[PDB]
């Protein structure tokens, strides 16, 4: 449930583009109001999502405050992330990383996607540009109640999605973390014969490492969320 009455909102600025408005809920707390896409998408499936989401607790995960469904366009009322989505941030702070920091980027994704593995969801499209940026940089992953660079063999095959599939996108993501916001890569056949993604420099031997354990072609050889949270833990301890 969680319905908010459209007087309740207030619409302060334009800061995503369905789009995404920085704003006031209650006139008290900052909220991020993601109204629809006309085109896009139906209005059943983009509250079904918010309410898959509302019932996901997870310090990792973005939260609601609720939905707005009384008049078209209709919204989710989202709590606000001061430095918006991780792909801009990377982008935007680029130089300005240490590894230490991007390998802690990657453990914040990798803990939220355990909990979703765990709880048999499936993201579907995980990606950097689907995650966001808080206070102290902790990043959670969005838009998890629902390309071919993020895609695995078996999705952009045979549409075959799994929690496995999810690692492959992650690996992606370790990509875009390592490489400070790189856009990665026909992209299909082109990873067919062996074309992973370049090595960036911010990333070592043993990250890189993990990330080829996420890209391997068969889904039963990639590690499972909750195993890759431990050995990426263990690269930041030594
Ligand atoms: C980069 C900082 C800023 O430019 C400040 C206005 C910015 C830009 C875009 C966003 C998006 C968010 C945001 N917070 N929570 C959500 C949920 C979103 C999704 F579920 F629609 S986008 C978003 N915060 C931002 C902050």
């Amino acid at each position: 449930g969680s319905v908010i009455d459209p007087s309740e909102l207030t619409f302060v600025q334009e800061i995503g583009s369905g789009l995404v408005h920085l704003g006031y809920w209650l006139n008290k707390d900052k909220v991020a109001i993601k109204t629809i896409r006309e085109g896009a998408m139906s209005e059943e499936d983009f509250i079904e999502e918010a309410e898959v989401m509302m019932k996901l607790s997870h310090p990792k995960l973005v939260q609601l405050y609720g939905v707005c469904l009384e008049q078209a366009p209709i919204c989710l009322v989202f709590e606000f992330m001061e430095h918006g989505c991780l792909s801009d941030y990377l982008r935007t702070q680029r130089g300005l990383f240490a590894a230490e920091t991007l390998l802690g980027m990657c453990l914040d994704v990798c803990e939220g996607m355990a909990y979703l593995e765990e709880a048999c969801v499936i993201h579907r499209d995980l990606a950097a540009r689907n995650c966001l940026v808080g206070e102290n940089q902790v990043i959670k992953v969005s838009d998890f109640g629902m390309p071919v660079k993020w895609a695995s063999p078996e999705v952009f095959s045979f549409s075959r999605y799994s929690s496995k599939s999810d690692v492959w996108s992650f690996g992606v993501l370790m990509w875009e973390v390592f490489s400070e916001g790189k856009i990665p890569y026909e992209v299909v056949e082109d990873i067919s014969t062996g074309f992973r993604l370049y090595k960036p420099r911010l990333a070592s031997t043993h990250v890189y490492q993990i990330m080829n354990h996420c890209w391997k072609e068969r889904p039963e050889d990639r590690p499972a969320f909750s195993r890759l949270l431990r050995q990426l833990a263990e690269i930041a301890e030594s």
